[PDB]
């Protein structure tokens, strides 16, 4: 296909960073307002600046993630708007009002529904699917990085640690690592796959439907490993039906294959946004 996406490459003097959002996977995020070239228009936008010293197999990287997140793709992802190419390059992206997912989620406790959740999880899963179907590894995939357009409209991000596959290449080979959310063969062996974004995909799940809870909170991240092949998991939210929490199980089985598949995910989970109520339990969140 011929990939007519449009990347633009922005003078520094086209942005002004208004407020710092956060942080993103290896740089600062900040809140700002793009005016493009040749328009008097102020456009809301985030801002991520990463780091300055960067190796050339850091920038090829960064170009990867630019050249597949440039694209029109799923309105599940954040779509890369442009990139500032300074001594310190800065990636340019449409600002999310309601921030981060798991800030959201958190500070909405109260109010979120059985469809809000359910919603997101299939959402997530059409955002990782689209991501399978360009190639990438996202290897960071977590409620931190999923971002809240609006209540009904979520959007992964970040792309920090994302590794664009080349062709019949199934595995990346890997750096610090957000251990609690890797598959074990990754934290083992440094290898990531589509398989093990599932995995991460249980946990941002299990992040949801806890309301932003700490997985695996108080346990050091040395003892994860050893956690995880004595067969322990993460426990059932007490919203989860085990319906839904069956699903996570098996997004944590050892042997990869017996993961499910994105197109898999989102299919049950649009199964179960139908009929939100049967398959959890909001209620139990008090
Ligand atoms: O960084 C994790 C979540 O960010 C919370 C900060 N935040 C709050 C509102 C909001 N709106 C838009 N973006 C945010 N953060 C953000 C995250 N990642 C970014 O980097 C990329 C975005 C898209 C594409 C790519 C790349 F490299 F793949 F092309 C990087 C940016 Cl710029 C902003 C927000």
């Amino acid at each position: 296909a011929p990939n007519q996406a449009l990347l633009r490459i922005l003078k520094e003097t086209e942005l002004r960073k208004v407020k710092v959002l956060g942080s993103g996977a290896f740089g600062t995020v900040y809140k700002g307002i793009w005016i493009p070239d040749g328009e008097n228009v102020k456009i809301p936008v985030a801002i991520k600046v990463l780091r300055e010293n960067t190796s050339p197999k850091a920038n090829k990287e960064i170009l990867d993630e630019a050249y597949v997140m440039a694209g029109v793709g799923s309105p599940y992802v954040s779509r890369l708007l442009g990139i500032c190419l300074t001594s310190t390059v800065q990636l340019v992206t449409q600002l999310m009002p309601y921030g981060c997912l798991l800030d959201h989620v958190r500070e909405n406790r109260g109010r979120l529904g059985s469809q809000d959740l359910l919603n997101w999880c299939m959402q997530i899963a059409k955002g990782m699917s689209y991501l399978e179907d360009v190639r990438l590894v996202h290897r960071d995939l977590a409620a931190r990085n999923v971002l809240v357009k609006s209540p009904n409209h979520v959007k992964i991000t970040d792309f920090g640690l994302a590794r664009l596959l080349d062709i019949d290449e199934t595995e990346y080979h890997a750096g610090k690592v957000p251990i609690k959310w890797m598959a074990l063969e990754s934290i083992l062996r440094r290898r990531f796959t589509h398989q093990s974004d599932v995995w991460s995909y249980g946990v941002t799940v299990w992040e949801l439907m806890t309301f932003g809870a700490k997985p695996y909170d108080g346990i050091p991240a040395r003892e994860i490993p050893d956690l995880l092949e004595k067969g322990e998991r993460l426990p059932q939210p007490p919203i989860c039906t085990i319906d839904v929490y069956m699903i996570m199980v098996k997004c944590w089985m050892i042997d990869s294959e017996c993961r499910p598949r994105f197109r898999e995910l989102v299919s049950e989970f649009s199964r179960m946004a139908r009929d939100p109520q049967r398959f959890v339990v909001i209620q139990n969140e008090d």
